[PDB]
């Protein structure tokens, strides 16, 4: 009944992110979403999770010399979504084939034998619904596991098993 | 002109590799070597490492839909090197920035909570010495860990810790 | 496999193609697409382009002694795609390394100092999309310029610069 | 802004269309396709059919006072499809019952005593297949002749009998 009806996200400033230097854009509406895990520690409070995002970005920018954290969005077990390169800027999370044509969302943690809490699964599912609402994603977008498109255990066996049941999943 | 028999490497046919569709070439002498782990099951026999190489290649070719196993060589816990894309063909193991300028060797197993056995480490060292002797690698080649150039746990904490001690490692 | 109509192709009979003697099949799905230019006259009407397709085939078959026009498909500045050897027959357009592993599409014209009009570019890219849906081409096919696989001006400097921007382009 | 939209459709700007003022959106997936003829001049080259498209729209907009050319798409005997109101905007081509629930495509010419060439018929099928692939048309869309839904000779006797033979046609 009025337009902007979709998910809250922790803004970069809020998680105290280094300025992005990335400028290559995606073309909306984007067709694919690749779900990964950071494979590191998880966080379960808004406090722990903002720090984690700064840590993930630090690894990609400081160590890897990347223009910004590689993921478009990050999911906290705080139940919050952390803004990464966002809906419009090409990410660096799934290789040269998938990066220019997808949105990379990464769950912050390691989900090989642990599942993300429901507030995390809700957070991610709402963000995607929001992306469709916004025209950032196609209504018939496809979700892929990181391991479906790159050689990796990402997004973790437990999380991978869950995304496979999602409405938009397509291997 | 030195063409000696330094390659105690298991030929693709011997491990029953599917034919490669890859054709892009590396330019020798190659300056970099990127060390990864398959993060999967290890093998400590020629029979089982031949099968493991097929399984890793199967993942890359049948699932990821790639032209070949992404690694230039694989290292088995049987102490044997398995021919992947080899010295002359660009691998798909460390991203587009590092793939054209490196040889990617991957240890078949997960080394976050394990070190490769001494025979696998000798296998890898002997292979790089072979690469220098053939002129495939620069005599002062630089070794990187997979996690130094891409976001990943690869090649595993224990293996990462070992390679950082190598004469050829360059931070 | 899947029966869906896709694209619009000028069938061989319609451009009055001599019958094909070619028998060697390509193995589905094909990974590569090589784009060339005929370096011949261009044409901008269905009538003139049907004639051009017949002329190119005449050259290849009568003068070069080949079993058919060398390209799998030809693209006219009329914005139409002309059926060449088609999706299933190995062509003669990129040398012995690349012929057996690719589909060759050629823009009828010389694009060193001219570009094909948008309608020719659309037809080409739509044809490739159709190839994917038919299972003729890999979903992750890679498009190369003829000059990427043989020393040649083809597909002409102007055309090459354009295909470099295509989604599936990989030098 | 990535690969071009399916169907090899000549964009409005390419045929120098007057800007549209139409706003009413269709509800996808649209169930019906209504085939009409313009009953105007035909054309058989990109140059002349772009001009014909412009002529048809000029009449609809300048003379009839409509927000845009009434058809969703136009088909030329050059074998190309001309973008009219497109996939998402409600047309003005089949009356108040049919406009809201269909995509109207119109063959540019008078098909009372003449058939459209094969390339023009292929273009139409290319277009409809494309609409299904986009989600603009339902997979099992139904094709109607203009005279099936309004008192008219459109789409012309000769074209009407062809349409009745299409697998998606429904009397
Ligand atoms: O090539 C553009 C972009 O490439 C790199 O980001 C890569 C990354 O190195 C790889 O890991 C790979 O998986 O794909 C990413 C993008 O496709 C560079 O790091 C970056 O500096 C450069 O702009
Ligand atoms: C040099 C380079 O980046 N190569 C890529 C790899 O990252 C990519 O994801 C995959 C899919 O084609 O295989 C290689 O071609």
């Amino acid at each position: 009944e009025d337009p902007p009806a979709c998910g809250s996200i922790v803004p970069r400033r809020e998680w105290r992110a280094l300025a992005s230097e990335c400028r290559e854009r995606l073309t909306r509406p984007v067709r694919y979403v690749v779900v990964s895990h950071t494979a590191g520690s998880h966080c379960d409070t808004p406090a722990s999770c903002a720090q984690q995002a700064q840590n993930v970005q630090s690894y990609h920018v400081r160590n890897l010399g990347w223009c910004d954290v590689g993921y478009n969005f990050l999911i906290g077990e705080d139940g919050l979504v952390y803004e990464g390169r966002g809906w419009n800027i090409k990410g660096a999370h799934a290789g040269p084939t998938w990066n220019p044509i997808s949105i990379g969302i990464s769950f912050m943690g390691n989900y090989m034998n642990r599942v993300p809490p429901p507030r995390a699964l809700r957070a991610a599912q709402n963000l995607l619904a929001c992306g469709v609402a916004l025209g950032a994603l196609r209504s018939n977008y496809e979700v892929k596991g990181h391991r479906d498109v790159q050689p990796t255990l990402s997004p973790g066996d437990r999380l991978y098993e869950i995304i496979q049941t999602w409405s938009h999943y397509r291997a």
